DNA sequence: TACG
């Protein structure tokens, strides 16, 4: 109610005057019709399209539900688009690769549909006129289902989701998209094309925002592998293996790379991922090989040529013209050409071996947002100055703080909690549970402390593990909201019903590598690494969890912070409440709020 | 100064 429209008109003023607009709002606060609203307004006096960008299927459904809704209200012209490698029904069917790009699959599937245009109707079965019927359209447009769910109805129907997707698009006045998908430019600029649309006439809505920096660092962001390298010397041997100087052949190239990359990792990575310098990868490859960095330079062009050649022999056999050699090739050639001051050059150990060019900054991936109105929605994005200096949006700001009773949240910090920390710890853990008796998740900043804690015990509960799963965290929800009681996390993982949350220690990032090298950027930068690679996301991350507490005014619920350096973050939490002993505080909060 |  009163809240949204006071944020309602807040964002639609703010549009007329400013390139974007920024509102932060609680849970339950309805950002997405809000964001909606306000858009659908604003674009509808000026004859502008809704693009609406969400980053998990989670997010996306959520979208698609209110959107549902409206369409009751209002005609709702609104479809789900995602680009070939998840709505391509064919190419996970002729091939199984292990990495993929869109442009291998434009050109796999034009190559498809003049094969079926040419009579060959079995070569896509997929693309045939339900691509374009009323049946395929009304679905669509009166249905408006998920991507995902699309997906599921043209594998059902015998129609290829992506090309539906794309033929009724022109007919949209509101789609829903990935982040991945859309901050993809060359992909971008196509969909923009077939929207029949310009950038100056859309109003972007960022759906959970506070995510917006790591969206941008991590597309920003490329790697290298070992296993990378190893599964273009096997495409190098399938293809010929050929010369390409001297009598140095694809092979010997593949090798002088991985070679020169174990040797990296194995003299520069101690306790884990390490920070070196971008020439450095050029430097071992130089000495190792005892040539010029502009002979080394001249084979990594001649391994994309050779690339170029692998994708052009696949596409004419009807296979997906994706190669392993062009793929490493640019990656190799962009790693040693990337900004020193932007981006970090990461060596690390893990998944075999690999060296990263780490995206810190992410304002320019960022930055064609601008070209757009965009809405920055979020319940976690104050103190706005740091998303502006991180995002490099200069745009107008408005908080609504508490929509929803204050005496229905308790949120407090108990400062009692090595090896005798960690059975204080669970010692600790242990009364509040057993004491206050309520549906819990306890969030750990760590796998390791997570196990370490999880004895002392005990008590039944759950655990979401390791590398979960996606299909068994589903199964996993869903016993939590039955036969209820306690689950265990990571604060990195995809985490009434639920009552109380434990943060068993603040969420820090780990000091590792990366982590550092945002520090130096923002101390550099700004004089502010503490407040922007520390204190930042982690009153982000301490927020969006304790933000699952309350979605509605008669909803109830509890956190307790066990961590001495809670107090820290007040200026992000303002209303939490000191503990000495939090087992009986939070179990007399639990008796008042039973009260009506 | 202050991150697992
Ligand atoms: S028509 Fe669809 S399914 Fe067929 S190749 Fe193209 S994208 Fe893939
Ligand atoms: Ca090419």
């Amino acid at each position: 109610r009163q809240y949204q429209v006071e944020a309602i008109d807040f964002l639609r003023s703010s549009l007329q005057k400013s390139y974007g607009v920024a509102l932060e709002s609680p849970t339950g606060s309805g950002k997405t019709i809000m964001a909606l609203k306000s858009a659908l307004q604003y674009s509808s006096e000026r004859k502008l399209k809704v693009l609406y960008l969400v980053r998990t299927n989670s997010q996306e459904e959520q979208v698609i539900k209110e959107l549902r809704s409206l369409s009751s209200t209002m005609k709702i012209r609104a479809i789900p688009m995602q680009g070939r490698v998840n709505m391509c029904i064919l190419y996970r069917m002729v091939d199984d690769l292990h990495e993929i790009n869109a442009e291998s699959l434009a050109k796999f599937c034009n190559m498809k549909k003049r094969e079926v245009m040419a009579g060959n109707e079995a070569a896509c079965p997929y693309f045939n006129f339900k691509i374009r019927s009323d049946e395929t359209k009304r679905f669509l447009f009166d249905e408006l289902p998920t991507a995902e769910e699309f997906y599921d109805y043209g594998e059902r129907n015998n129609v290829c989701p992506y090309e539906s997707m794309k033929a009724a698009l022109p007919d949209a006045d509101i789609v829903i998209a990935p982040y991945a998908y859309f901050l993809n430019r060359s992909v971008a600029e196509k969909f923009l094309s077939h929207w029949g649309v310009s950038r100056n006439q859309i109003v972007i809505i960022l759906d959970e925002a506070h995510n917006l920096p790591d969206i941008g660092r991590s597309i920003g962001s490329f790697r290298i592998s070992v296993e990378s390298l190893n599964r273009a010397d096997r495409e190098a041997q399938a293809y010929g293996d050929p010369e390409l100087s001297q009598k140095i052949h694809v092979s010997d190239l593949i090798e002088m790379i991985r070679s020169a990359l174990q040797s990296m990792v194995s003299e520069r990575c101690g306790k884990g991922d390490v920070r070196i310098r971008f020439q450095e990868f050029m430097e071992y490859m130089r000495i190792m090989n005892k040539r010029s960095e502009r002979e080394i330079r001249s084979l990594l062009n001649y391994l994309y040529l050779f690339g170029e050649y692998v994708e052009n022999e696949k596409e004419k056999v009807g296979k997906v013209p994706f190669s392993y050699c062009s793929s490493v090739a640019s990656r190799i050639i962009a790693f040693s050409d990337q900004d020193e001051e932007k981006y970090a050059a990461i060596l690390s150990p893990e998944d075999g071996g690999y060296m990263q060019a780490a995206c810190l900054d992410p304002s320019g991936i960022l930055e064609v947002l601008k070209e757009s109105k965009t809405i920055h929605m979020s319940g976690t994005l104050d103190p706005f100055d740091f998303y502006s200096d991180i995002t490099g949006f200069e745009i107008p700001f408005k908080k609504i703080g508490e929509i929803f009773p204050p005496e229905n949240r308790y949120i407090a910090y108990y400062d009692g909690v090595d090896e005798k920390e960690l059975d204080r710890m669970a010692t600790v853990i242990e009364d509040i549970i057993l004491k206050v008796k309520k549906n819990t998740i306890v969030y750990f900043p760590s796998y390791s402390l997570m196990d370490r804690v999880e004895n002392r015990v005990s008590f039944e509960h759950m655990k979401e593990y390791r590398g979960i799963d996606q299909k068994e965290l589903y199964s996993m929800l869903k016993k939590f909201r039955r036969d209820h009681g306690t689950i265990f996390a990571v604060s990195g993982g995809r985490l009434n019903e639920l009552e109380m949350i434990i943060l068993a220690g603040l969420p820090f990032p780990r000091p590792d590598a990366i982590n550092r090298s945002l520090f130096d950027y923002y101390e550099r930068k700004y004089g502010k690494g503490w407040e922007y690679s520390v204190v930042y996301p982690t009153a982000i991350k301490i927020r969006q969890e304790i933000g699952r507490l309350i979605r509605s005014a008669e909803d109830t619920g509890a956190c307790v912070i066990l961590d001495k350096r809670a107090g820290q973050f007040r200026k992000f939490i303002p209303d939490m409440k000191k503990t000495s002993d939090p087992a009986s505080d939070i179990y007399n909060f639990f008796i008042s709020a039973q009260a009506r």
